[PDB]
């Protein structure tokens, strides 16, 4: 009997700094699920962090041992709903949130381990193994608790059985042409108007410039821009949580004119009539949020609010795949684009799945919309992301795409790492 017998956790944190979030050191609360089976059967998964609370996002993961150590592999594959759930429903966890923040994430990526490594049993990259489950065995694993209201359970199969039968002509297209992407990388002034010429000569289709700072400037950015880059390429902006209703909507009207393909984040991620507000003052710039949304719940306000045009989703921000499943399905039924957060640490080869997930088994939709891409720390990844001219590659190894090499955790371990031990000196 294959059973879970260790769930270890690394706090790794990488010195990005030294290249509304100013400084940022780009971490990881790296989790892996060892089993007494194959070396190779094991189930790997992280939460992304920036620098300081790393410490205590990876300590949260670590007090989740005593709900996994013990448990048999086949059971947790075999019920992925039942095993999220086990940690979902314990009541005393859920008084630390409930589903939302440090100890929500944790739960999170335990679970993603948890899916890795079912990915890794089937010998299936997720993306693939996610897609091929029965639409009965896709609803089993999602919460549909304060979801009634929005979608059953027999409103979710509908929806992937309608799907079912194109999945194989889905699944070729996508492993042939690959998914769409979009940097941001240049949009961390001359710099601004170089680096999106050069972006659209890479292939990417959309770019995303920051704002939020000055009114002048942004302008100023946004039109260069829009002529550096043609009028058939998307330009998008990310105000991240910056604004208050009124000033978001008086800033937002004079970006209009350089066509905005949508405002992310334009307030806090938690004001769901906030956003709805700002988007009915701006119309026709579309909205949208999501990278920082706590959970399905929050997600199926947004919807039935109106107060997005189309959505991010991230795949260590909520409660792991299951609940990523239920907010692709939500935005599937209400019928609003997704266009996954990625960047930071690892979440590009995470996201990619999910992504790639839904458009075989769920919308088949995927030339609408696209994977965010940001080049960095690629290199500690063992299944790294392949971009080909503006595109994600569909990855081929079997897994979550989470593994990280040991000697990147070993140079980069908080302080203890080879690297953090020198510089502490
Ligand atoms: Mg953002």
């Amino acid at each position: 009997m294959r059973t879970i017998i260790a769930l270890e956790t690394h706090d790794v944190r990488f010195p990005t700094s030294r290249e509304m979030n100013p400084d940022p050191d780009y971490s990881a609360a790296y989790v892996v699920l060892r089993t007494d089976g194959a070396e190779d059967l094991a189930g790997y998964g992280l939460v992304f962090t920036i620098g300081r609370g790393n410490d205590v996002q990876t300590a949260a993961v670590a007090a989740l041992a005593e709900h996994v150590v013990g448990l048999s592999v086949d059971k947790v594959i075999a019920d992925l709903g039942a095993f999220a759930r086990r940690l979902t429903n314990d009541s005393q966890l859920r008084w630390l949130g409930p589903e939302k923040g440090v100890m929500h994430m944790a739960i999170g990526a335990v679970i993603n381990a948890a899916w890795d490594l079912a990915a890794r049993a089937a010998n299936k990259p997720l993306w693939r193994f996610i897609a091929e489950l029965t639409p009965e065995q896709l609803v089993d694993t999602i919460d549909f608790r304060y979801l009634s209201d929005a979608l059953t359970r027999d409103e979710a199969l509908a929806i992937l059985r309608d799907a079912q039968p194109q999945r194989a002509a889905r699944t070729a297209t996508l492993i042939e042409q690959g998914y769409p992407a979009y940097t941001t990388s240049p949009g961390w002034d001359e710099k601004l108007v170089r680096l999106a010429k050069e972006a659209v000569a890479d292939g990417f289709r959309t770019i995303k410039l920051k704002v939020g700072a000055n009114v002048q400037d942004d302008i100023r950015r946004c039109r260069l821009a829009r002529a550096a880059i043609g009028p058939d390429i998307a330009m998008a902006v990310d105000a991240n949580q910056r604004w208050d209703v009124g000033p978001a909507i008086d800033w937002m009207r004079q970006l209009a004119e350089f066509d905005i393909a949508w405002i992310e984040e334009p307030t806090s991620p938690d004001d769901v009539l906030g956003h709805a507000a700002i988007r009915q003052g701006i119309t026709p710039v579309p909205v949208s949020t999501g990278e920082h949304t706590q959970n399905r719940v929050v997600f199926k306000q947004l919807l039935q609010a109106g107060a997005v045009d189309l959505i991010q989703i991230d795949a260590a921000r909520v409660g792991g795949v299951n609940e990523n499943l239920a907010i692709l399905l939500l935005a599937a039924k209400f019928g609003v684009r997704v266009f996954p957060h990625a960047g930071g640490v690892g979440l590009c080869e995470l996201v990619q799945h999910l992504a790639m997930a839904d458009f075989v088994a769920i919308t088949g939709k995927m030339e609408d919309r696209a994977i965010e891409f940001v080049d960095h720390l690629h290199q500690h990844f063992l299944d790294p992301v392949r971009i080909q001219h503006g595109r994600y590659l569909a990855p081929e190894v079997p897994g979550f795409s989470a593994e990280m090499h040991p000697a990147s955790i070993a140079e980069f371990s908080y302080p203890d790492g080879r690297f953090w031990v020198e510089d502490l000196a």
